[PDB]
């Protein structure tokens, strides 16, 4: 019933790029995804405390979540592109994994996993 530490967002030690990629990832993917109606319950660590969730953790064992990638990004975490877009697989495919089919929080990372997939559909060659 507690809450795990956050995912890492910071790590002197790992080697790291900005690549045009992973400017598209935050400029674009990001972006667009942060704005929308649907974001909010995605811009931060599930609290299962706060919502009563106790058995979050006990299911979901690599969480992820938009604030995490938003972090990440910001602090050019990555080495690549597709690291980030696991990151993203992540956080929607957990939301899958913990809830049921038609919850309006699945409804909702349904819609925002539609436009992710149009963007990273158009993700730039690497210059
Ligand atoms: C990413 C995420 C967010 C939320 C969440 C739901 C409502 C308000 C705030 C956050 N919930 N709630 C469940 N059951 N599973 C989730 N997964």
């Amino acid at each position: 019933s507690m809450n795990p530490p956050p995912p890492e967002t910071s790590n002197p030690n790992k080697p790291k790029r900005q690549t045009n990629q992973l400017q598209y990832l935050l400029r674009v993917v990001l972006k667009t995804l942060w704005k929308h109606q649907f974001a909010w319950p995605f811009q931060q660590p599930v609290d299962a405390v706060k919502l009563n969730l106790p058995d979050y953790y006990k299911i979901i064992k690599t969480p992820m979540d938009m604030g995490t990638i938003k972090k990440r990004l910001e602090n050019n975490y990555y080495w690549n592109a597709q690291e980030c877009i696991q990151d993203f697989n992540t956080m929607f495919t957990n939301c899958y994994i913990y809830n049921k089919p038609g919850d309006d929080i699945v409804l909702m990372a349904e819609a925002l996993e539609k436009l992710f997939l149009q963007k990273i559909n158009e993700l730039p060659t690497e210059e």
